[PDB]
């Protein structure tokens, strides 16, 4: 919805985020599943430069993204990450939508 939040919730600053807080914080409220992307801002807004308005794009290889998974306890999650291409929508040059994991559906 906005490169800003899309940079706050869909992105983090480490491959091993603290899912415990990355979800129990305030913008989530301790949900059950969560996903984010491990990348630096310049490389993120850079992969959108030269692009057109709102269109469906996709990484050219793979990307390591951290992921929270709640399967036990009430407010606890497991750490799981992997490298794979991901489809996302970007505008004139700002990424704000997360299509899904791996290549487009």
């Amino acid at each position: 919805q906005d490169w800003e939040t899309f940079q706050k919730k869909h992105l983090t600053d480490t491959k091993k985020v603290k899912c415990d807080v990355e979800m129990a914080k305030a913008l989530f409220d301790c949900k059950k599943t969560n996903t984010f992307i491990y990348a630096l801002p310049g490389r993120v807004k850079a992969l959108c430069k030269n692009i057109r308005d709102n269109t469906d794009v996709l990484s050219r290889d793979a990307f390591l993204l951290p992921q929270c998974d709640r399967i036990k306890l009430p407010c606890h999650y497991k750490l799981s990450s992997s490298t794979n291409t991901i489809c996302i929508t970007c505008v004139n040059q700002l990424p704000i939508h997360f299509a899904g994991v791996g290549s487009c559906p």
